[PDB]
């Protein structure tokens, strides 16, 4: 009752270790921290990590796709997230392990640490993600690094035209310091042919600006 895909060695014989766990588009995978010791790894699909204050100001971290590790941050931190939420955008495959089980694999093959540290290590400075250029500026400053994050990511499609994206002034904003209230009037710009075609749902950006 099994058999799935591999590339890797180390991403198979790790990857029998978790339970890969399928999560379809806007299926929320993790919530703040439920798991506070558990190492998640998205086998397939792609998903979002929100972020959310004292006050549940609600953020999008950043973006990720297959081949890609969550809650790896309570690995080095205390638990896993406890302040990371994981939305699916789509049909994804993430799986799950108990530290405990994850640590026993890292010290017992080299490599599966050296693949999902890396991960982590140019997350947060890839730059333009949403992860490592938040701290420029909100609105009128991270609604571009946004739109930009989306077409340096797998999940939109190189269109003759620019990207093809699922998210717009609802989602945008969210990755903003504001809604789509204040986040959108900047959208009306671009998607008027001033910057980015964004055409709502789908935006389609000239490959990343």
């Amino acid at each position: 009752v099994l058999g799935k895909p591999q590339t890797d060695p180390t991403l198979e014989w790790f990857l029998s270790h978790c339970h890969i766990h399928k999560y379809p588009s806007k299926s929320t995978l993790i919530h703040q921290g439920e798991k506070a010791e558990t190492l998640y790894y998205i086998v397939k699909g792609s998903v979002a990590v929100l972020i959310k204050d004292e006050e549940g100001k609600e953020m999008i971290l950043s973006y990720l796709n297959q081949g890609d590790f969550i809650g790896e941050l309570g690995l080095f931190e205390e638990g896993q997230e406890r302040s990371a939420w994981v939305r699916a955008k789509t049909a994804c495959e993430v799986a799950e392990i108990s530290y405990k089980k994850f640590r026993q694999l890292i010290q017992v093959n080299p490599d599966i640490l050296m693949r999902l540290s890396a991960q982590m290590a140019r997350r947060l400075q890839v730059l333009i993600e949403k992860v490592g250029n938040l701290a420029f500026l909100d609105v009128t400053g991270r609604i571009a690094q946004t739109l930009l994050n989306l077409a340096k990511q797998p999940d939109a499609m190189t269109h003759p035209d620019g990207m093809q994206i699922k998210i717009t002034r609802q989602e945008i904003g969210q990755i903003v310091g504001c809604s789509r209230e204040t986040v959108g009037r900047i959208l009306k710009m671009l998607e008027d042919q001033n910057l980015i075609s964004a055409h709502g749902k789908t935006i389609v950006v000239y490959g990343t600006r």
